This record gives structure tokens, C-alpha cells and sequence, in this order.
């Protein structure tokens, strides 16, 4: 992959592998969620970041972290097929951080997908949120758009909606998922996936084996922790809608809240 | 990647991903593991298959994984480019073998090997069988004639028997279900989970301060969806080895067993 001619965006192609695959021989929105992640790395390296800490978050120990992930899918990649993802990042000015991703059929140009990811800073010690600095905004805002480049330019559209919370009892649940070390990142911590994996759990099958996931957003409240035990519960609200709930399987702790949309195949 | 000048093996080169690697920030012997299923798919696309031959079709026969063996000497870096090269081997009438070679693509230099033991099923009975030569003689035009072997040495840990672990277990790892992400394209567990679950109850600390040089597994019968597993390990020792076995966590049936070899970092 490499940056654009602008050197504001990063484009990369992925060739769909056999084991990235499901039952109808596309990519999952799994493997979909972990090529955005790659992107976004190889764009952070191409610019100098880490080795996406800035030189004033390592002094002060501040990290980037996901708040919410929008991703659409129009059509999954086949097994054998070239899919080209770009990726840029903007400044949500002291809020935090946005990175945005378009997927394109590498033969035919056209977008295929498309995912938005909000990003506020932590402290990484004490996990306590702040304001981006100021001192912070300056060094990558040379490496962002400065005039607004949208994912999801609609005004009002899926992707900033308010995600209410599940009320027990659930129409369906997952209960008793724990991470194993290939749900971890190079940090030992669970990969932002996995919740992704975990929220699609309590979906029946036969919904999965008769519909196509179309839009899925995931809020991210709070990390499930090496030794932690998740319960991942749905309800229907509607094309079908879900409403979606992860929480720790004792004490009932919200990790996550989402919902997906289904097209009939 | 592509077929050989003489057409009887497969070269393909992998980039390392972001989420592919460990604490190490080199590759997981899972990541490993996934990339050999990617090159040996990749080879059998090549050579004409969709990996069944055209009387195993008509029979409703399949190739099952019996055994799997990996040696790892240097775990490739994020972002390294790593080069594996694969080819089969008639095994007589008792099946065929799957052999590869991992390579620093910079240095040219052998990093790793593997060798796996494929017996001939019955999809819908799963009743094992003898390899017919109606089928031996379709495959060997693909297969080197004079024998090519990964682990050529006579006395060779790819071949050694593997005792059952006996009850108690040193170390264990209770209640281990598959998610959608651990099942293949046909819905069935891939072969990399058991691999993972498998190293789920050697300790952290061992895992912390040790590399896997070698991994030994043996299969025996499948995880289906709505089973669970239980992981247990015995230390059976400079060099720390295990014995291992995965069993389904009613009635304690045998899914698969093997060994472990570590060395200090
Ligand atoms: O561990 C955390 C804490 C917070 C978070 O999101 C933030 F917006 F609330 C994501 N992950
Ligand atoms: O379901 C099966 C059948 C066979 C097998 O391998 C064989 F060696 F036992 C593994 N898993």
C-alpha cells in the first residue's frame, strides 16, 4: 500500500484468503473489520507514528482507543478476489479523532463498503478519557484532510445514532464466551474484532444463513479483560434489525452495545 | 504466487499483519499454521482441483487432516515478508502428505518446516478408507516422483507415537466452544483452532519467557459446533516439553492429542 500523491490517505489491496471465508464463500465482516485495522497501521507507520502515539502522548503516557465503529457492506469480496481499502484520519477538533475507510472491487473501481471509527484519548495507567490536548492536535493534523472528507456525509445518517440499552429478557443470547491468545493483539490486549465476533453470537443461524449483514455499529463502553467471561444477548427490533448487548457474564457490566441490519439474500 | 518451473510444487510470499502476531511483535504458530491451509488451497487452485479429484466427487470422498507437525526456528517480524513453498507425495495406499518450507524472503533462509498426513473419508459416513488407484494414479501427476520429505533425518520427531496424557492433568483449560470465526467456508472447525486450543493450558509464564520450536498433533475425530472442549497439558521434561490432549467435556471422548517443544528466550 502506499500513501496517495496528497500523502492524506493510504491505500492497500488484500487477496480474500480460503480460511477468511464463510459459508458462502465471501469474506466475513470479521475478516473486513481486521483489513480496516491493517490500513489503518500501515498508514500510521508511513507517516511516522509508533513503531498511533504522537510524541506528546508517550510523554504523558495517552493512547488512542475506539469509542464506536460503523461499518456498510453493498457486497463481500469473493475467496480469490483483490479488494482495495483507502483510509484517511481528521480531527473531530477536541472531541477526539475519526478514521474513515472506503472498499472498492480492485477490476471494477466501484465501493463495495464503507466504516467509520470514532477515537478519544485515554490516559492508559488510570484508563481515565480527556479533551485531546492542543499541543497533540498540531502534530497530526499535518497528516490529516483540513477540509471534511466523509465516509458518511448524509446529514443525519446511520452511523451517529444513539444506540439504546437492551432490557432483560432477551429474545436470544451467547453466554459464557472467553477470549483465547489469538483473540489478543500484540499488547495482550482482546482485539476490538472479537467484540465484533461476540456481538454476531447470539444471531440465530438461520437468520445468518438466510440474510446478509448490510450495516453493523458497535459502541465500546469498556475492555473485557484476559480472565473476563461475556454474555452477548439480541433482541429483534424491526430487512430485520437487532438490537445488541455485551456484558460480563457475573456481575452484568456493559462492555459493548450495537445493532445490525440484514438484507434477505 | 505460482507453480514452479517443473509444476510439481507452489511458491507463495505473505506480508505479516498487524493482528497476526504476538507479545514478540513476531507471527503466533497460528498465524503459521493459517497461512500453510492458505498456500496448500493456493497449490491444489493451480493444478486444477475444487481439494477433491474427480472420482472422490463421484464417491463422496474427502482428504482429513491425521496429523500435523511444525518446527519454527525464527518467527517472522511485522511486516516481514515470509516465502513457503509446498508440495504432496503419494503415501502408497495409506494416503498422501503435505510438506513445506517457510523462508526469510530478504536472506533466502529456511525459518521453519512443516509435514501433515492426509487419509481418505467417506463426507457423509466418515468412514475411513484405503486410496484406490483410480485416485492414486488422477494426483501423482501433480506430486514429485522421487521422494522430496520436509524431515528427511531417519530418526525424526515428525513420525514418533503419542501417548494418551493420564488423568490428573498439571494444567487445564475447561469449557471451550468454537465461534463463527473458528469455522471454515463448509462450516466445519478449522484445523488452526485445535492448534490454538490445544496451547490454551500450557501456563503464561511459560508461554511469557519460552518460543515454540516444535508442535506435534494428532487428530481423531472433530469438534462439531455445539460441542465443547476441554484442554489439558502435562510438563513431560534447558528445553521444556508437554504432552497434550483435547477432549469434549461431557463424556471425556478424544478429539486430539499431541506434544510441545519450548526453549528459553
Ligand atoms: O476501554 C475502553 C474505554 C472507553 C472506550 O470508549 C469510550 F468512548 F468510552 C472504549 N474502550
Ligand atoms: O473427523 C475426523 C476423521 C478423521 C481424522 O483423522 C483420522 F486420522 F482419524 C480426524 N477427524
Amino acid at each position: 500500500g502506499s500513501l496517495t500523491e496528497d500523502g492524506l490517505s493510504y491505500k492497500e489491496k488484500f487477496v480474500v484468503r480460503s480460511y477468511e471465508v464463510g459459508s458462502n464463500k465471501t469474506a466475513t465482516v470479521e475478516t473486513i473489520a481486521n483489513l480496516l485495522q491493517e490500513v489503518g497501521c500501515n498508514h500510521a507507520q508511513s507517516v511516522g507514528f509508533s513503531t498511533a502515539t504522537t510524541t506528546t502522548m508517550r510523554k504523558l503516557h495517552l493512547i488512542w482507543v475506539t469509542a464506536r465503529m460503523h461499518i456498510e457492506i453493498y457486497k463481500y469480496p469473493a475467496w480469490g478476489d483483490v479488494v482495495e481499502i483507502e483510509t484517511w484520519c481528521q480531527s473531530e477538533g477536541r472531541i477526539g479523532t475519526r478514521r474513515d475507510w472506503i472498499l472498492k472491487d480492485s477490476v471494477t473501481g466501484e465501493v463495495t463498503g464503507r466504516a467509520t471509527s470514532k477515537w478519544v484519548m485515554m490516559n492508559q495507567d488510570t484508563r481515565r478519557l480527556q479533551k485531546v490536548s492542543d499541543d497533540v492536535r498540531d502534530e497530526y493534523l499535518v497528516f490529516c484532510p483540513q477540509e471534511p472528507r466523509l465516509a458518511f456525509p448524509e446529514e443525519n445518517n446511520r452511523s451517529l445514532k444513539k444506540i439504546p440499552k437492551l432490557e432483560d429478557p432477551a429474545q436470544y443470547s451467547m453466554i459464557g464466551l472467553k477470549p483465547r491468545r489469538a483473540d489478543l493483539d500484540m499488547n495482550q490486549h482482546v482485539n476490538n474484532v472479537t467484540y465484533i465476533g461476540w456481538v454476531l453470537e447470539s444471531i440465530p443461524q438461520e437468520i445468518v444463513d438466510t440474510h446478509e449483514l448490510q450495516v453493523i455499529t458497535l459502541d465500546y463502553r469498556r475492555e473485557c479483560q484476559q480472565d473476563d467471561v461475556v454474555d452477548s444477548l439480541t433482541t429483534t427490533t424491526s430487512d430485520s434489525q437487532f438490537l445488541h448487548l455485551l456484558r460480563l457474564s457475573g456481575d452484568g457490566q456493559e462492555i459493548n452495545r450495537g445493532t445490525t441490519l440484514w438484507r434477505k439474500k
